[PDB]
Formats: structure tokens, C-alpha cells, sequence
């Protein structure tokens, strides 16, 4: 039978995911607030990830493979102790396979180059060592970490917004990395499609084909947009790094929006009606 699916954070990630794999014939559940409201039609419970307390019935779904987005919605208090309580509550469950999903921001370096999951991240603030140490706990679990980079989409519009407005644009001309929502629900979804077959890998950056620094992006976007800025040179491209996606590209999945022209070409269309 289909995996019976378990998604902890129902976020715009997660019931996109949620809505793929429900469509391709899983039976999927969601962990969210009560402060969250959902759409009609998804299946979820209410529930903290902090409180053992509230976790208790959660085993009776039996999932088979867990997707944990919460420390992702978090990064975006410790992040392991919602993963580590979710865990525990799930001893008894079939469990096969834990999806995580972690950030490209463990990268801290900044440096000219291209990383990748070979490169061994050096975390420079608090929420890249959180989601580390989040991530290290699923050493002993079947399991693949996936760093997302930035998510844009629908609900994600704040480069479009900023685009509007150039004398808002930031100082300094770092390298941007991202990926759309609908491609990370669609690689999770990929990935589990695969589990039972191609074994995933332990580690994926998930991000588009193009990094490119944050002033050419405001730029495309104002420029589709209509608005007004001062010719000339951006400034000097420096700051953040550029992030491969080899490995996710080698795992045969293919992005729905492989550039920001691609996805930011779409969420225009989208906005205008």
C-alpha cells in the first residue's frame, strides 16, 4: 500500500505537500496550532511539538514516514526538542522514513563560490546552530535533511513588494538562493514516490538552478513591474554564497519553476487576476 504519511508543521509548505501526496493516493495527516486555520478538506490535529503532553495520540496514525517541517517554520526557543518529542511520541509507528525539513542559513560562511552537501556548514548565528542541532539527532534514523533555501511563492510575494520600491533596496549586493513552494512540496513528494525503490540520500540542498545577487533580481521584478530606478552599475556582488543543486537535480526530479524567471514570471500572472 501507499506509505501512510505524517506531516508535523502545516504551514504553505506543508499543505502543498499535503495536497500532492493526498492526490497521488496517500493517506496524510497533519500537526498544526489552533491558531492555524486550514482549508477545508485537509485531515489534521491539533497539537505542540513542545508539550509531551499533547503528542499522545499521534502514534495512532502509524504513520509510515514522517515529514517535520516545524523547525523549518521556527527558523524562519530550540528547534530539537520539537523534533526529539515527535519522535519519542511516534515509538510504536511504522515508521521508515524521516523527511526534515532544515535551511540553507546552516551555511553561514559567506564565500564566492558554490556550496554543496559536501561542504560542511560553519553556522554563524543562532537559529543555523538550533537547526544543526536538530538535525544531528536524525544520525540514527532512516532519514534524509532537506536545506531549503529561500521559499518565494504564493503568500511569499516580499521580493515583489521590494522590487516597488528601490530606495528600500539594501546596501549591499548579496547572492540570493531559492526555491518555489510548489517545487519543495513536489521533491518531497518525489522523494517519497522513490523511497521505496531509489533509496534516498541523507542530504539535499533544495534550491533552483539560479543564484543570482539580490540587486539583478529587485531589478527583473521592477522592471516587470513598471517601476523607475537610476541606470547605471548595480553595486559590487558580494555576501551570502551560491548554492548547488546537483544532487537534487541528479535525483531525476525535474523543478515545475527551474529559475526566478520561470516562478516569478508565474506569481505576476497570478497577482493580476
Amino acid at each position: 500500500s501507499l506509505s501512510k504519511i505524517l506531516i508535523a508543521g502545516c504551514g504553505d509548505l506543508g499543505l502543498e505537500l499535503a495536497r500532492r501526496l493526498t492526490a497521488q493516493g496517500h493517506e496524510v495527516t497533519g500537526l498544526r496550532r489552533s491558531a492555524q486555520p486550514m482549508p477545508a478538506g485537509v485531515q489534521t490535529l491539533i497539537a505542540d511539538v513542545t508539550r509531551p503532553d499533547t503528542l499522545a495520540s499521534i502514534v495512532h496514525l502509524r504513520p509510515e514516514i514522517l515529514v517535520y517541517c516545524v523547525a523549518a517554520s521556527e527558523y524562519s526557543l530550540s528547534y530539537v526538542e520539537g523534533l526529539r518529542n515527535t519522535l519519542s511520541a511516534l515509538e510504536g509507528a511504522p515508521l521508515q522514513h524521516v523527511f526534515f525539513v532544515s535551511s540553507t542559513g546552516v551555511y553561514g560562511q559567506e564565500v564566492e563560490e558554490w556550496l554543496d552537501e559536501d561542504t560542511p556548514p560553519i553556522a554563524k548565528d543562532f537559529s543555523g546552530k538550533r537547526m544543526l542541532e536538530a538535525e544531528a539527532l536524525l544520525a540514527a534514523y532512516s532519514s534524509t535533511i532537506l536545506r531549503f533555501s529561500g521559499i518565494y511563492g504564493p503568500g511569499r510575494l516580499r521580493m515583489i513588494r521590494q522590487a516597488q520600491t528601490p530606495e528600500q533596496w539594501p546596501a549591499r549586493n548579496a547572492w540570493t538562493n531559492r526555491i518555489h513552494r510548489d517545487d519543495g512540496a513536489a521533491f518531497i513528494a518525489y522523494l517519497i514516490q522513490q523511497r521505496s525503490h531509489a533509496v534516498p540520500e541523507r542530504l539535499y540542498i533544495v534550491t533552483d538552478n539560479q543564484p543570482l545577487p539580490v540587486h539583478d533580481l529587485l531589478r527583473w521584478l521592477a522592471d516587470r513591474q513598471g517601476i523607475a530606478y537610476p541606470a547605471g552599475a548595480t553595486p559590487p556582488v558580494q555576501g551570502n554564497k551560491k548554492l548547488s543543486n546537483a544532487r537534487l537535480l541528479a535525483s531525476g526530479y525535474q523543478l515545475i519553476y527551474p529559475d526566478y524567471v520561470s516562478g516569478y514570471g508565474a506569481l505576476l500572472a497570478a497577482m493580476r487576476e
